[PDB]
């Protein structure tokens, strides 16, 4: 029934071997969880989606991994309630294509659509529109969770099961297997964006642009960010901001099918873009690259500037940098986003990199920030627990729901969440 398999995250690092169950039969999945539970836990089980997480959260060395990608049925779409009811293995590209004709838009879109609904929930993913829409968790109306007791719990965000529900959002699969979920989509009349572009010349100017009050005028906003230039050109950014377009905003040619599927000069106004236009590690790493993401609380703006400073001075040079100001956070104890300054950098693997990122960890930690489980397989339990003050609250919920540790992963063991 299972296939022993070498697994890594997307950046192809920290491999381990697991027995992979890959079946479209939900009953086989229930059986397998039950079997692990009846062996008393053993080395446990974790779910896997499309493997786009860079870390070790979707692998389980010496244990069971359940590939959820064959559970990919879209059960219902409702344009009045805006609700879609889909299997957890459904991916966002497939969902985008299916929902567009109903005038529905996937409410949170990350940098790639090759992620499953299960993975979107388990990592509580965020997008270019976080400051207006929150993260993926905010839009989950209900979900079916297969728990350690072999039963499938129906969870809602305010029901009796609220606590389990919000430990599951951002829970990295460690409360059980999300089988199915109901997501509230965003209404739209077109599949296009209308975007305003701006360029800055300094880190301070980037920050002022995000603090002047104009962010509140766009539903989506992110920026490419210079991390190699010494000050004051350090932290200059190419900012892409916008909102979904109405039909009467489209070029006349595109009005026939508005819901169709698919420095210096970079200043513009009312440019009309499809998703691809508006929006290396796997190809070259991990002989090549270490991806690194963190968020610093809004009020700690100067501490943020300094970390940026430390990065440019490091001698570790990242071209691919993405910056964004996160909005308010949600109820999930282990959710990554907090309101604040968020950035992803991609470092070439070079001598002294490990020691340098350990120093970064310390700084993000002291300044009240955190790393993202979706981008990590290197940090320590001590660092992670410190970055997530609600971790003991979350661990308690997990103990109530999985007393025998039927659910387990490489990440759970490394970060002592098991
Ligand atoms: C090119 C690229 C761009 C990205 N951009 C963004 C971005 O803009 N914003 C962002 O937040 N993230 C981004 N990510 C990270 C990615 O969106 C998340 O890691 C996401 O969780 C991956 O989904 P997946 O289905 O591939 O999950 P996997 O990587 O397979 O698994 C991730 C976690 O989800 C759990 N999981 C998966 N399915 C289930 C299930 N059915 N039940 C319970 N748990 C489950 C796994 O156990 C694991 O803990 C990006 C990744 C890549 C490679
Ligand atoms: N980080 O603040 C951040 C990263 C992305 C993102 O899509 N990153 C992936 C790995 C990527 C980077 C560069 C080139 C290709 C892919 C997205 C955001 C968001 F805030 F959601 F816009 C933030």
């Amino acid at each position: 029934t299972t296939t022993a398999t070498r697994l890594t995250g997307w950046g192809r690092t920290a491999p381990s071997v697991a027995n992979v169950l890959r079946t479209p039969d939900a009953e086989m999945i229930v059986k397998a969880v039950a079997r692990v539970a009846e062996s008393g836990g053993g080395r446990g089980a974790i779910a896997r989606g499309l493997g786009r997480s860079y870390g070790d959260n979707a692998q389980n060395g010496g244990g069971l991994v359940i590939d959820m990608t064959p559970l990919n049925t879209i059960h219902s779409i409702d344009a009045d309630t805006k609700l879609v009811d889909i299997d957890a293995g459904v991916n966002l590209d497939q969902l985008m294509k299916a929902a567009l004709p109903f005038g529905l838009w996937v409410p949170v879109l990350p940098g790639t659509r090759q992620v499953t609904v299960g993975g979107a929930i388990a990592c509580d993913i965020h997008g270019k529109n976080h400051h207006s829409a929150g993260s993926f968790g905010n839009h989950v109306r209900s979900m079916d969770l297969l728990t350690a007791d072999g039963e499938i719990r129906h969870l809602t965000p305010t029901g009796e099961d609220a606590e389990l529900f919000w430990a599951t959002v951002g829970g990295n699969g460690l409360t059980g297997i999300i089988m199915r979920a109901t997501i509230e989509m965003t209404p739209t009349s077109t599949a296009y964006f209308i975007a305003d572009g701006d360029v800055t010349a300094s880190l301070d100017e980037t920050i002022a642009l995000h603090s002047d009050g104009s962010e509140a005028r766009y539903t989506y906003s992110s920026a490419w960010f210079d991390a190699i230039s010494a000050p004051p050109k350090l932290g200059r950014a190419a900012v892409s901001r916008g909102r979904l377009a109405t039909v009467e905003q489209l070029p006349a040619k595109l009005r026939s099918e508005p819901l169709k599927f698919d420095r210096k000069s970079g200043t513009y106004r009312g440019k009309v873009q499809n998703l691809t236009q508006f929006y290396w590690n796997r190809a070259y790493g991990p002989a090549g690259f270490l991806q690194y993401q963190f968020v610093i609380p809004t009020e700690a703006v100067d501490e943020f500037k300094k970390i940026i400073g430390v990065i440019q001075a490091s001698g570790h040079y990242s071209f691919l940098n993405v910056f964004k100001l996160f909005g308010p956070r949600n109820q999930a104890p282990l959710s990554f986003p907090i309101p604040g300054w968020n950035i992803c950098v991609d470092f070439p693997i070079k001598d002294g990199l490990g020691k340098f990122v350990s120093e970064l960890d310390r700084r993000v930690l002291e300044f009240g920030g955190r790393l993202y489980t979706a981008k990590d397989s290197r940090t320590t339990a001590e660092t992670f627990h410190a970055m997530y003050p609600r971790v003991d609250e979350w661990i308690s919920v997990r103990r109530k729901v999985d007393p025998l540790r039927v659910f387990a992963s490489d990440m759970a063991r490394r970060l002592e969440l098991l």
